[PDB]
């Protein structure tokens, strides 16, 4: 499947995607963000993590 697009880190969706669940659930303070959200990942190196999402 190739269809235009650089292809990079296809992952930046799934760590976009726990930072919004932080203030969808109602987080605080503006210390959440992409890159703050990845980092602690790289932590699980997106091992157990990527289960969140499951099949």
């Amino acid at each position: 499947a190739k269809v235009q697009a650089y292809v990079s880190d296809e992952i930046v969706y799934k760590i976009n995607k726990i930072v919004e669940r932080r203030r969808a659930e109602g987080a605080k303070s503006t210390d959440v963000s992409f890159s703050s959200i990845s980092t602690m990942l790289l932590e699980l190196g997106l091992r157990v993590y990527e289960a969140q999402m499951e099949r």
